[PDB]
Formats: structure tokens, sequence, C-alpha cells
RNA sequence: GUUCGCGAAGCUUCGUGGACAUUUGGUCAAUUUGAAACAAUACAGAGAUGAUCAGCAGUUCCCCUGCAUAAGGAUGAACCGUUUUACAAAGAGAUUU
């Protein structure tokens, strides 16, 4: 099992290396093939449970989130 | 077209008023682009445990075969990994006011 895992990891790194090599060309990372209608847990958001609308509700939270996300764009860029 | 009445020409023929009968079918339109699977090649490859092997379950936002609430599917599939805080009390030494 461990060996299999290791192999998988190796494969993944190889893939990454390949993409790095062919970076000047536009390249997309291959997704794990689905077996019987599953979720790719990047998109969609998985089975979300609510924030639960409370009494002392303030709208700065959204702003904060946006701010947080701004930084990650920068990271992506670099 | 059927016909039951009226009006003109020669029971036969035209012109009319009515009655009869009355709204089908499509969640679909014919080849690639609205989603079938096996197969094949290559590559590995078989539950515990030292090894070999049986069977049963269990969890799941995985299913298949099965008439099935039988039974069977690699022990049917994935589970084998990650694992640092409701965290306080006492003692000793050090820098800052
Ligand atoms: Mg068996």
């Amino acid at each position: 099992k461990i060996r299999e895992r290791m192999l998988e990891e190796s494969k993944r790194i190889a893939e990454l290396q390949k993409r790095r090599e062919l970076k000047q060309a536009g390249i997309n990372v291959a997704i794990k093939k689905p077996k019987k209608k599953y979720g790719t847990d990047i998109d969609y958001n998985e089975d979300i449970v609510y924030e639960q609308a409370p009494m002392p509700g303030i709208y700065d939270t959204s702003t904060e989130d946006r701010q947080i996300k701004k930084k990650f764009e920068q990271f992506e860029r670099k």
C-alpha cells in the first residue's frame, strides 16, 4: 500500500516536472479520472453547511475574505 | 358527401337555408458534439500472518451480477494514511519597568 502511494507520489512529481519543462507552451494538469460521478473538491465547494444567519451580523467578514483572497492571487502570480 | 326543406329550367338538373360530422400528434425531430461498456497494449499484481488458504461481517456522497429481504462479486470497490491545543498547576534561573 505504502509502496503504491510512493509510486503515485513519484508519478505526480514527474508530471509536475514535465509541465515545468513545457511551461512556455500552455499546459493543463491532468485530473484524477472519475469512476462513478464523484466531486473534484476544488470547484463546487463540496457539501456546504451554512454560516447560520445570527443576530449580531456585520458585513466586514466579506471584505476580510476578499482581502485574504487578494493575497493569494499575488502568490499565484509569483 | 349524405341528406330534409325552399326558388328556377326540363320525376332530371342548377341556385340556396338547415341538420349530420366537427381541433390529431410530439419529454423524441435522421452520423460524429451531450456522454454504454467490455476488449486490447504496456506496466505491475493477490486480507490477516512468517507463509498458504476459508468464510463472515463493518463504514461509505462506489457500484455490478442476481427475481431477490437468496447468493455471488479481488476478503466485490475505497478503508492500511495522517496523528502538535476544552491544556492547567508548582519549583528554579535570566532580560525589561
Ligand atoms: Mg474470495
